[PDB]
């Protein structure tokens, strides 16, 4: 019932920088499924695909929120077409989160990380995964906030086990 | 694999004009589930609630597309928040349909029936259910269209069995 | 500084069915402008263009709200891009109206007429112009409403002078 | 003809951190007007209000894109309502830019700066103005980019005169 949104790099699953993140992505997906959480993501490839595969492997449900004319990775329990472009799709995606977990990522993920914060959604950065997940950590205010209104705390975990632990810890 | 979107009256399920449409709404929901169709709707009460109940009763899956960050009826297999208002939520809803079935409805259903057509989605009106479902049938061009560009045909069915039959006939 | 939104036929501005409305459109435009009203429209062609042209010819201002990335007729004082499809662009357009004036139109216009009503915006149908403007008048509840919640009245005018008169009367 | 979008802090114009930025905001607005650029902004208070005052003071035109059915600051040449929340309103705001100039700002401005980049819109950070405009400069890839696809360059200027100079330099 608790909903967690996962964001990260897009692009081919079999090539860098998402290929080096396979085990972490699959572990994250399976663990969320095992814990009974409903998983949401941007529905494309990359990290999104791998986490989905992991959730389905464990029999969990994963819902994809898709931009305009996209099909969705083959592991989606439900593929939701929006008709919206990438960025706006992301904001409707964020609305479905109780918590957001970030992995690597380029500009799209950065917008989602910042958006999750503006909407008061707790964010858990899975450190060591590169991209903006690690980059955004270098500009935190008081090591926990993305702006001076300290809307919600940005959390940091170096391990999937540490991540879920934080989700449970609210 | 096939996605059917159902639209209709909102409002309390236990009062008119939606109460009179209980059996048809439950029949519709169960039959869609039994046939293996994935059901989508506006997620609120009224016809939306009863069709969902019917889908869940038969073990089918029903997904709700919600306006803003609402809650949606208790029978949704998956509730999707959008942060969008009623009318725009309706257009991300229509993007998820292979076919739209209409039951009664007020202005919101009308906008959806019209919206469906503009997006080239076949619409099946379930006649005798009142509201705009019956009202829109009195202005069809050549009895099948909503505008001179004849984008897609507006089908009519006086029975749930007659409705699904039309879907199958595609 | 009353904001009036005008909606109607899109398409070649020199051919049927919009060429015949050439005068009522240009005239509504100039009149709206001479009365000091600020005008908004879907910024494309058809009725939308002539009313734009009529507003500039009389030296007023006409703001167009564009679907996604289209150009907008050459008379727009300001061309606002949205990144939204045709139907959603229409709803941001409607938010800018104190009153909506309808001329001819196909499905896009029908959706706008119905949407204006759902948002609570008084609509003035300029009768005899055809399209959905005349078609929608045949299904009015009590001859003034579009649904049983009687959100706001739908006014009818057979003349530009009659139309503005209604706008002044509020 | 050339459209520049300016983003920055919101909040009361008479208090920190926006009051300290009065002169720069007014100079930016006046200079844009004098050079003949069409100015767009989020339409609220704060930096948006001051830049607008500056544009109107010099007789230029400034258009506001408002979240929801907001009112807008009293210097807007045209106020455009959208019925969209803050973030999405920002994305339709960004579609109206040939270039984006940033001043101070909290999370909203950060999302706009990142969004601008994802859309291929050159951004000019007006340094020394604090907030995210300065903070985002500490995480540039190769001193110019916001992600490894290097979509478009993020320029930096320490003076209004320097800023407009960069815009002219295309």
């Amino acid at each position: 019932m608790k909903k967690v949104v996962v964001v990260g790099y897009s692009g081919p699953v079999n090539k860098s920088p998402v290929s080096e993140l396979r085990d972490i992505c699959l572990e994250l997906g399976r663990t969320l499924a095992k814990k009974g959480y409903l998983v949401f993501n941007g529905g494309r490839d990359g990290v999104m695909e791998l986490v989905s595969q992991g959730v389905r492997e464990a029999g969990g449900t994963v819902v994809g929120i898709l931009p305009d004319e996209e099909a969705g990775n083959p592991y989606l329990s439900v593929a939701v077409k929006t008709g919206l472009d990438f960025q706006m799709r992301s904001f409707v995606l964020l609305r479905n989160a109780d918590v957001v977990v970030s992995i690597g990522g380029e500009i799209g993920t950065a917008i989602e990380i910042l958006g999750a914060y503006a909407l008061g959604k707790p964010v858990i950065l899975l450190r060591g995964t590169g991209g903006w997940t690690d980059r955004i950590s270098q500009v935190l205010i008081d090591g926990k906030y993305l702006d001076n209104r300290r809307i919600v705390e940005i959390h940091q975990a170096w391990t999937v086990e540490e991540a879920v632990q934080i989700i449970e810890q609210i």
